[PDB]
DNA sequence: AGCCCGGGAAATCTCTGCTGCAGAA
DNA sequence: CTTCTGCAGCAGAGATTTCCCGGGCT
């Protein structure tokens, strides 16, 4: 009569995304879906239907009793938790972290110098222990036997009115062994250094969704299932992991990004539409004079800067020779009347062909001029290459992007705001201004002006 | 007719102020002011009253005739040029040092690799020499004798119309020698070290008015009139350098700044006004509470960027207690939507009484924490001490101030336009609604909201 | 042969830190002594047969065992300091830093030894020991007699004094860095030429100590060169075939936090250099400039302690203080072309029982661009929520509170003035504004 | 007769000047001022009516007689002969380095294979133990007494039309030893290895000139005379060592001003180099795998950073699968033992051919990454660009080039003194290991380690 | 006689200015 | 048939490069 239930427990989709708070109390249920408000994780490990002992998440690290496959036991799992009691972290080098956005995590053994035997003595560090031989060795199918490691951590809500702290935690994705090395830790209490095992771990990538439903942690837990016959719920970067091997990781890394990246499609204007058309004509035109194309990336970005509602003022034009990773400059004001402060804006503009994209490097350049409180600007007529993108999101840096649809929307502004001359002599005052005064000084000569 | 032309000129307002454009041109009369839109430089230096030779500015180091008094016969005044290659400052051997705000010029002798020997046998490092042991007197005596050195640097700029690049140069201000060393430069085309004299200068200041009046070379090329007369005409600094010794240097020092100082009461609102009833107010209600103004600080501070029309996102509070290096943190957009750039704003409040001022060190302290393309804000009841606001103006510290007297209109502003109703309804809900801080969450995750 | 198989059997391992009973008498035999582990029994086994290597202050070692290939030496046995109880109060002593794998000793040169650095059979032995240890061939560094470090220990052992005749494992190291130094004994009363000697400590892998089977079996004569490493730390197998390229990876790592509290920055009381302190803390009360040129000579003694590269720029200003008080620069590269590294300080005179605010530290802190580092020297000592900050918000700065100050200016004093303190303050206090000149950070470059 | 001639040499000042080439003779007279046109290095040293015996100076190191002042029995001075003897041939890489811009010199013993016992047992090492022991010394009798340095490197020069490398020899100055080490040396060609002491020295500068006055040499050579009275014409540099001690040692360093940006020939090693093909090897060797030079380059700047002595440790690569922006990083502990902070190198290495220099872009992609306080190395086959270092200097970015002669030397260095000639163990390493060193840790996780 | 971190004009020098021709997507 | 895109020791101001002067001294 109970194979019903495991039936019905294993069609139906329990659903947890990575970073979601779950509600986790003493006793209580494990057939309630929602507890307190929140979801239960119970319920999402073991929802009862198998009438399985259940999955206990404690101190260190945590796994079930072994599991019988009808071709061999399999560990099922590996529960670990974290306790950043009220965000503790990160004073000290015990330094248990997580960096969910590039999907690495460091973890450390629940050795204490309390305990007499070796390193591995602890059951924790010992399961640690037969993770870290079955994720390293020649056989394929040991690989299979390698239980997956599930990362959750303690966070306090303040929420619903309430403020409390504990008695929930926060799934942070399923991880990899990618390393396992003995380090000294120190207890200050007594004064005493004291070995234990320290994991370098690795999450991968979730699919699309970037949260993951776990049908298949009762397949590891089923006792009529083989090894090979746990991964069909499992992720496509898991199982591909399988296939491929460690070679794999790189790709299969979990990978956040704190802003949305543009396809090339989408900055630029429509093939069909006339304003690409006008983009390529300012592409005819600028080729031979790169510094009209300057000035007028100056004229847009001002346009930009202004059209965030923001101050801005155009200070001048670096150079017209001698190359070099700066163009031109300008200043933006950060605030309101009566108070504001003060922010050195780098300009720079190149023009290439479409087909081609800018790369990261020439992008860093402009970047490695900025000095602290300075913001830098690309105006380009093609895109915007993956990598570049990357590297300045990723690493923070502070660049305004201007790309063909762009520029091409606000030279449109400017040809109707003043159509003397039709668009061609607007592009004809780049030429006749492009001039534009000069200057040998350094950008912080712009805070005076 | 000698006295004609020379007593009309001899009461003249020649004061001249640093930054301006002065012509330099060969067969330029003593007696036009003015030459082609810009003052002529031989006018400014001997307009034909005197009579006496128009002096020519060249050779880098250069001065006029010795000039016999009664007793001690002297050098009248040495002029001193740097001028680029060009390309010879930053990109060359020579290149001499200029750093106008801290009144610090490092200057190069006139000694040559084709001038063999020991510094020097041309004229300019015997000058120099001359001179420096004036310069550098312990009497008051050389320290009236001590040959005034005007320094000169060709910019290019004019007005409008086009850029020049000969004939034009800046007044630099006149300076006092530092220092004087030996040095040993090498010559890139042949790759011969050759020796030379270094000297470090300290360019004094014109005060409020921050004029140099020119009429102090009549007096100084006057053979009759000696030091006692000769200063009527000097800057205060440089009386003042002449009556004490080398240990006031740093104290007549010309220290400029390029943003504007604020002073306590400028800060403070106007006395008598009821924004500044509103003031007393806010610190007799927030004398005791910390939290609450730093959410009224973060309040305050996220609509001063919104006031412009600028694209801000209110962040979240860092820790109920244990506090932070900054207490809350905000976002700024740049640009159009979808090419944003985020922009990390670190904020901090203090409350303390209007007639207190704000130390320099906590500041430092805010904007210690700041990293690539972040900013700070700072606020406060009272106002901010004048060594802070130059600290901040001189190493260009990206961060906005918040007095009293800004806080307080902010406030008013705040309630009126949002409430309208005591200001007591806005406290409370800002007491019960937040104080308490429900993310805690690292702030470079303020770009991923 | 039954009881070298027997020893064989059983294993033999040592933590670092370990508290050993130290006694001439007693016997090999025996396990432990007076509720602490034997000494000679560790080194010396009972299933042998050889002589107990005795362990006497200073360097000690047993003389070169012969084997089939060639002769081997016997390891290294280092005794370690007072420190003090009135016996040493030389500036010249062993620092111990077991976190980082890093130990830094000096070798035993007297001033009644007439000669040259290195002719005492000890130092002989030691020299020789850096030739193997520096050696070119893998041969030439396996044929290299271990280091074992040891140092003295003053505690508490159940509710009664201690200790007499105990000691402490320190590990083992390897020899990475020679210097030559000359110091000055006060009580000598003459100055000597001395040797300096920086270790690195190797790493026991999976284990926190060493193997102890390891001397016991490259002490045995019929043992192959070759093949006498068996037990030996994988550090320094590794290091063996790697050469001086595995040193600054395979050091011993220790995670611990970096806060030293107010009473660890203090030295001593006993020490003698909290004398010296309060000297200098009634001294520069009222002239702060001196003792910011003092400052700037005491942080250039401090990097170029690593070897490195120090020039002193000048001193920022005589009048008044701010966020700078003097500054230097760091030059590391390939010295056809060197890349230089800006150095800002800022230096303050307080009690030693008042602790400096982060927010001064963040006043210099503030002033560092890309490439720059910071220094503050304080005759106090730092408090908790600005050492917290600088760690954890990574602020590249040194901090030097009154025991590293007073250390390196005693250094300094009987390095040159020895005998007179009096000199190098006058050293400090004769000029002023010699070394102050106005300049920009930037403007050291140059220099 | 010979005190007429005394009085002679005390009245008029005898100079000698870095750069200067001098004619050498062992067969020479105390006579002749000078020889072909040059001035004579024994009659410089002691003219023939001062009575003082001939001083012999051959390759390596040269000590005259010893001397008794009547206060004391004194070392006047040492010479050293510094001769590479490779006529571009040398494979010696413990050869002698100098660098005159920044007045450092690495100058090595004379100890030799055959010589026997620890060194030194040579005449020049113990001298030198001597010399280096007044070095260091203690109180200012010690450093009155303390025997200066003198270096001559045999140069090559031109006379008339005609041109010899031997016969002359240089001026390099007097330097004071900073520091002595121990190391082992390896004949290239056959494989043996014997114990030297290395010495890292350096120069103190002339005062107004740039020279030594050797009127005060003939002054310090004299056998009756008194203790601070012997200098009167001595440089005030080494009388500021005198009253300092070491303290002034970082001040007294002799610099040259001069452009730092070097030229691909400059960088690159000598056209006789047999580097050179072991170069081309690497470029043939890594041309397909870039990941293992860039490992390669790990341990390159690893010893170039353990070449001063300095404190390092192995870092970690970032991917070692496609592409990505930082090659390797690194950590340097800077202080002393009980006080020091950890600063974060990114180091970055692309394979090119040593023809082909580098491009501002690709270094700026690896500059922009720098935080504060934080550095970084380029290691690479090929040469820097002179755009690219022009770039360095003006925004003053805090890297360190490793290209041409600079790698092939730590490179060789490295194998004689570790692997031991054999260079494809090394590769083979490098190939084998570009997979094991990898880890997906921050850099700033490098503290932790 | 001389020099010198010069300016002036008259000597080349730099690099997109483009028009009608033709011939091609 | 279009309508643009090639051909051409072409035009030509602004920017360098040469060379002639400069001014005021020891």
């Amino acid at each position: 009569i109970a194979w019903a239930a495991s039936a019905e427990v294993a069609n139906k989709p329990r659903l947890v995304f990575v970073g979601d708070e779950l509600r986790y109390a003493q006793g209580a249920n494990q057939r309630d879906v929602e507890l307190d408000g929140f979801v239960n994780y119970h319920w999402l490990t073991s929802p009862g239907g198998l009438g399985l002992p259940k999955v206990m998440l404690e101190a260190g690290i945590n796994a079930p009793a072994e599991v019988v496959g009808p071709d061999r036991s399999r560990r099922a799992l590996i529960a670990i938790r974290s306790s950043p009691w009220k965000a503790g972290h990160e004073t000290n080098p015990w330094h248990d972290e997580f960096d969910l956005d590039h999907g690495h995590v460091r973890y450390f053994g629940d050795h204490k110098p309390s305990t007499v035997g070796l390193p591995g003595e602890t059951k924790g560090n010992r399961l640690l222990l037969e993770a870290a031989r079955l994720h390293a060795g020649t056989t394929r199918e040991e690989r299979l036997l390698a239980p997956p490691l599930f990362l959750f951590r303690a966070v306090t809500v303040h929420r619903a009115g309430r403020a409390v702290v504990k008695g929930h935690v926060e799934f942070c994705g399923a991880a990899i062994i990618e390393r396992l090395e003995h380090v000294v830790q120190r207890d200050p209490e007594t004064g005493r250094s004291f070995p234990n095992l320290s994991l370098d771990l690795a999450v991968v990538s979730g699919g699309e969704i970037d949260g993951v439903d776990f049908r298949w942690i009762d397949d590891r837990r089923n006792a009529a299932l083989a090894a090979g016959e746990t991964l069909r719920h499992a992720p496509e970067s898991w199982i591909r992991w399988v296939r491929q091997g460690r070679l794999a990781i790189p790709g299969i890394r979990r990978r956040v990004l704190a802003s949305a990246v543009q396809s090339s499609k989408e900055q630029q204007p429509a093939s069909g539409s006339a304003e690409a058309a006008t983009l390529q004509t300012l592409y005819k035109f600028y080729d031979g004079r790169k510094h009209a194309f300057e000035l007028l990336a100056s004229r847009v970005a001002a346009e930009v800067f202004r059209e965030s509602g923001a101050r801005y003022k155009e200070g001048w034009l670096s150079r017209s020779s001698g190359d070099g990773g700066v163009d031109f400059i300008g200043r933006i004001d950060m605030g309101s009347l009566k108070a504001s402060t003060p922010v050195v804006v780098l300009g720079q503009a190149k023009c290439i062909q479409p087909t081609s994209s800018v790369s990261p490097e020439q992008v860093a350049r402009v970047v490695a001029r900025l000095r602290r409180g300075w913001i830098g600007v690309y105006v380009t007529t093609g895109s915007f290459s993956r990598q570049a993108q990357v590297e300045i999101i990723d690493d923070q840096y502070p660049v305004v992007l201007i790309a063909g649809g762009t520029l091409a929307a606000t030279v449109r502004r400017m040809v109707q705001a003043n159509y003397g001359g039709d668009l061609d002599a607007l592009l004809a005052s780049t030429v006749d201004e492009y001039g534009a005064a000069v200057t040998h000084r350094r950008p912080e000569e712009v805070i005076s002006l």
